[PDB]
């Protein structure tokens, strides 16, 4: 169908960029550089891929659509459903997608905007509000039946997801601190589930 | 004192160095820039200032001793000392600090160095650990007559720290998102300290 030429030639674009990114860096690529490899599958006419930036945010908008439903799943694997261990199926998920190296490729790039007067990434955060983990958590919450953790859904949802993700993915973006292997992550999370649930 | 005008000069250049990253920005900002305006106050010769980022991070080097002794002093104020009251004190004076806008042009100075090659910051970062102020709470963990407070000491300061701080300050830097008021600081460090200390 057109309709499905028309999206493959997207998903070229697409890897042509992500690969430029991965392996020329991503301030070395120009959108010229892109449109040279992805040739005349790409026209200059219909895009809504007007830019560098606009490319990266589009990939960006595919891999937090991937990660959600890879949690989502996870997580709803468990019908049972004690708060601790919805969190704790939340948090091993969420843990091992900030410890790939992509998270940290991915996590360079956005940090190396933070000067850029286009205003991509804000536009991006607040046009996809929706689309991030914490949601999942958020939604749970909402169900318990508790005052306190009704009315507080959103920030609770958030307060440990920071408490799973940093300080640690912010110290392998700025300077490349290693990764948590496995074990680590089940440690950390089952570490933070404990202080979130019952306090020190 | 030749000693003291040592240390007159290094500060002439430091503040020029400063006022030149705020006014014309870190990036747009030279050595050559900052040598211009320090005029002969800055002789090419004695100097550890080799560099725009070793200055930078002599700047940050006061600034980090100077929030030190700040929290430091709050929170050695109470000599009583609940936990949740020193908790709260050290929360308090850390989120105000976090919530001034020269923690976000810091901040955005810090980010905008993510694809460095000269690892100014990591090595930074490891050459400082001692002056975090993390460490301050780390201190009071270990008195604590409480196996598990003694032993995660570190991990439970630097929990408590992230809590507090983000994902509000990655926010802030990233898209200049606003700045809590002293009211929401209140709450929040409130709301931070029941969490940690009493769970969910
Ligand atoms: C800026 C970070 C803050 C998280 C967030 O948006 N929370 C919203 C809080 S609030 O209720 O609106 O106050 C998040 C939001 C989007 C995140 C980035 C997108 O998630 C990009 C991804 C790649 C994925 O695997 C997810 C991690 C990541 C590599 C992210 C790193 C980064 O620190 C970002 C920018
Ligand atoms: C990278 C951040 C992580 C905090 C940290 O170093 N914790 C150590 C954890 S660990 O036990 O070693 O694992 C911190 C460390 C030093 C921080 C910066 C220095 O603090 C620069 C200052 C300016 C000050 O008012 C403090 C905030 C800040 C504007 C910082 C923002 C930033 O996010 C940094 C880089």
């Amino acid at each position: 169908t057109p309709s499905q030429k028309v999206l493959a030639r997207q998903e070229k674009i697409k890897a042509v960029a992500l690969e430029l990114f991965l392996t020329k860096g991503y301030q070395e690529t120009s959108l010229s550089d892109i449109i040279k490899l992805s040739g005349g599958s790409y026209s200059n006419i219909y895009d809504g891929f007007k830019s560098k930036e606009g490319l990266f945010f589009e990939i960006l908008d595919d891999i937090c659509k991937k990660h959600f439903h890879l949690i989502y799943s996870k997580t709803q694997e468990i019908k049972n459903g004690t708060l601790k261990e919805i969190l704790t199926s939340f948090g091993l998920a969420f843990i091992e997608i900030f410890n790939q190296p992509e998270a940290v490729a991915f996590g360079k790039i956005i940090y190396s905007q933070v000067y850029d007067k286009d205003r991509h990434l804000a536009n991006w955060i607040e046009n996809n509000q929706q689309n991030f983990s914490y949601n999942i958590l958020m939604g749970f919450f909402k169900q318990q039946n508790n005052s306190y953790m009704k009315k507080n859904a959103e920030k609770l949802a958030v307060l440990f997801c920071t408490m799973l993700k940093e300080p640690y993915h912010h110290l392998n973006v700025l300077i490349n601190a290693p990764l948590k292997n496995k074990k680590e992550q089940k440690e950390h999370v089952e570490f933070v589930v404990n202080v979130f649930l019952n306090g020190i």
